[PDB]
């Protein structure tokens, strides 16, 4: 049985647009923050430092000019940093136009969403699952390892920017990850154990999102008002939370993110609380194992994160075989959240069950489901990419 979301914590309804954004969104912010990711102990960092370190005009056979950047967290030298690729189509600056830009995490490195062979290898740990590496470390074997869910040239030829950062320059994903992370330097208490509330890696991998963004907004060939947030399986979980929080972010989108992203945790279907948490400890807040085996008793679901993301438009997607992900509990978090859309006089899908394959469904709230396994195939991506054209083409006032 789920919360309502236009219900208050007080048993107030929510009926307008100022409820819901001034005292509504506060109030599920701090329960997500508490309940279940850990609080993001801070946005913006003081002395954010950007250090473009290569710069080719004429990248893929001259369609992009590819900049790498040094995202510092602050001003010393010595603070830790993010490195972020971008890649933006030469077809648009060639105009004297910002490019509308596509950002999102990725799992092995920036070497491996493409095989370009200027990206610099990635010189961070590297977990063991990711293909062609040497002992942790990136090779140049691992270059476009990963490039099967970057159609990069693809988004250039529509129009579009393709930023990513790895995910283990922020938070490694591996249990003790968080002792060599962000975490670890930023809310870096004198004590060691972690505090109850305290965030993990979804915490920190969605605070680097906004950080890229931070990024964005001083770099002049993009438009960082139409910035599209992504990803896959974990790291869509960390864009559905960086999107919530940060209501900068023009779009969202969640391939397949699943248990703690927008799947609904209280259906108990796939992947549950309790094997989230024993299985990827460092993911959540020590708070979130409370709900183990006990998810009647957690105060919301991920219905209101979606909703969190109103009215900005949200895409949510699944694979019909990756039933671990619950693809019918993502839809019908979708569903649960569409009042709030409604509020806002946005649209979400039509119907009570699960589309049918490859047939999206909805306004600026989309749900689809394609064939086969967990991934991010090019179907995906074409059905994300007619989505930021019908709401990312927001240049004019
Ligand atoms: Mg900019
Ligand atoms: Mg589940």
């Amino acid at each position: 049985t789920l919360p309502d979301p236009l219900v208050g914590a007080d048993g107030t309804r929510v009926h307008d647009r100022a409820t819901w954004q001034h005292r509504r969104r506060p109030e599920l912010l701090q329960l997500f923050a508490r309940e279940v990711y850990g609080r993001t102990p801070l946005g913006r960092p003081e002395g954010m430092v950007f250090k473009v370190t290569t710069m080719e005009h004429a990248a893929l056979g001259g369609a992009a000019t590819r900049k790498e950047v040094t995202v510092r967290f602050g001003r010393d030298p010595n603070a830790p940093s993010m490195q972020l690729l971008l890649y933006v189509p030469n077809a648009v600056i060639a105009r004297a136009e910002r490019a509308p830009v596509f950002l999102g995490l990725n799992f092995y490195g920036n070497h491996t969403v493409h095989t370009d062979p200027a990206i610099a290898l990635s010189a961070r740990w590297i977990p063991a699952e990711a293909p062609n590496g040497a002992n942790h470390r990136a090779t140049e074997a691992a270059r476009g390892s990963d490039a099967q869910k970057w159609p990069v040239e693809q988004i250039l030829a529509r129009g579009y920017a393709v930023a990513t950062v790895y995910c283990g320059d922020l938070c490694p994903d591996r249990p003790d990850g968080l002792n060599a992370s962000v975490a670890s330097w930023l809310d870096a208490a004198a004590g060691d154990q972690r505090a109850p509330d305290a965030w993990g890696a979804i915490g920190v991998w969605a605070w680097g999102l906004s950080r890229a963004l931070d990024y964005l907004e001083t770099d002049p060939l993009v438009d960082a008002s139409r910035v599209a947030v992504h990803g896959h399986s974990r790291l869509g979980k960390a864009a559905l939370w960086a999107g919530a929080q940060d209501d900068r972010f023009a779009l969202v989108i969640s391939n397949e993110s699943g248990c703690g992203g927008a799947a609904l945790s209280k259906r108990i279907h796939g992947e549950t609380v309790a094997r989230i948490n024993t299985v990827f400890p460092h993911w959540f807040a020590r708070n979130f194992r409370r709900y183990d085996d006990h998810e009647e008793a957690l105060p919301v679901d991920q219905h209101e994160l979606l909703a969190l993301v109103a009215p900005r438009p949200l895409y949510v997607a699944s694979a019909e075989d990756d039933d671990w992900a619950d693809p019918r509990g993502e839809f019908l978090a979708v569903k649960a959240a569409e009042p709030v859309f409604r509020l806002f006089g946005q649209t979400g899908p039509s119907g009570e069950d699960v589309p049918r394959v490859n047939e999206p469904s909805g306004g600026a709230l989309r749900y689809h489901i394609r064939p086969g396994p967990a991934g991010m195939t090019a179907q995906d991506w074409a059905f994300y990419l007619a989505f930021a054209d019908e709401w990312l083409k927001s240049a004019l006032p």
